[PDB]
């Protein structure tokens, strides 16, 4: 159980980090729009 | 104790997945604005 | 590991909450950007 949960948590952090990257790319596109 | 942790983890995956759906919708709107 | 697991989960939750807040703000700004 300890290692099966450890693996689920590690996968969540990895996915939480890929979400963060997609958000930065979105913020940059928006930045570009707001500066004509 | 273990089953409560398992429930918290399943809830975290559900939220993380909803966020991913929303991000998909945002990308579509931003591309419509880019080149209308 | 019990309490260390719960500490990792608490961190995932606050991190996902911060992402939730940014999504709200981005969704508002996109509609405002579409308005004008
Ligand atoms: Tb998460
Ligand atoms: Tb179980
Ligand atoms: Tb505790
Ligand atoms: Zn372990
Ligand atoms: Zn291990
Ligand atoms: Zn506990």
């Amino acid at each position: 159980e300890w290692e099966a949960i450890e693996k689920k948590i590690a996968a969540n952090e990895s996915k939480d980090q890929a979400i963060e990257k997609k958000i930065q790319a979105i913020e940059k596109k928006i930045e570009a729009i707001e500066h004509g």
